[PDB]
């Protein structure tokens, strides 16, 4: 069963499903494009031609994929992690519809090496790896990306270097704000309905406190988006 199989796997703690970190960072990912000023908001508009809204929720979903590379056995009971993520990514989102350069350069995005795209020699590792995997573990990885997209109502878009890097310094921020176990708490379960609203209410209440005085400094513009600088 690849759906037992998806949920099994785990990030960062055995009784935190990976499923539940890429919930737990789309929703990150959501909460704080919300908040980015209206100028911010417009340049994902337009980025992706999709209203706003869809707009977000296609971004978040994405930054939700960026730990698509621990649906691995390497990562479960050396090549980093984001060299599977982008290799998985270049792949499954030319299934999902979007065209090949705008693929490369998203799964790039959410790569390994902060947008930079992994070497031959990273990706022959990788490639090794994978010939003697479980098949299985190729149905997992296409079922968990259905479920994110599915959870956060992506739609997608009808993509310029911006755009892409854009979407980096999110996953990035959002990555880790949800590796955080003080702010997003083991042992949720991602199969209940409930799941995103919770993931949200716990987004909104991290992103608070990473706001306060002690914490946020200044800020980080990057490509026209802004962060706090911790
Ligand atoms: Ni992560």
């Amino acid at each position: 069963s690849m759906a037992a199989l998806a949920l099994w796997a785990k990030s960062g703690n055995p009784f935190h499903p990976l499923l539940a970190h890429m919930l737990d960072t789309a929703a990150v990912a959501l909460a704080v494009l919300r908040m980015e000023p209206p100028r911010t908001r417009a340049l994902y508009a337009e980025d992706w031609g999709l209203p706003e809204e869809g707009a977000l929720a296609w971004a978040a979903a994405l930054v939700g994929l960026h730990d698509l590379g621990k649906a691995s056995p390497v990562f479960q009971a050396w090549v980093a992690h984001g060299v599977f993520t982008e290799l998985f990514l270049r792949r499954l989102l030319k299934e999902k519809g979007l065209p090949e350069r705008a693929a490369n350069d998203l799964a790039a995005a959410l790569g390994a090496h902060h947008g930079f795209p992994a070497n031959a020699e990273e990706k022959s590792r990788a490639r090794r790896h994978l010939r003697t995997e479980d098949p299985l573990w190729k149905e997992a990885r296409r079922w968990l990306l259905e479920e994110v997209f599915r959870r956060l109502g992506a739609p997608l878009p009808p993509a310029r270097p911006e755009a892409v890097l854009r979407v980096m310094a999110l996953a990035s921020f959002a990555d880790w704000v949800a590796s955080d176990p003080s702010l997003f708490p083991y042992g949720r379960d991602p199969r209940r309905g409930d799941y995103l609203k919770e993931a949200l209410r716990l987004a909104q209440e991290a992103l608070n406190r990473l706001g306060w005085p002690a914490f946020a400094k200044a800020q980080r513009r990057e490509f026209g988006e802004l962060f706090p600088y911790i």
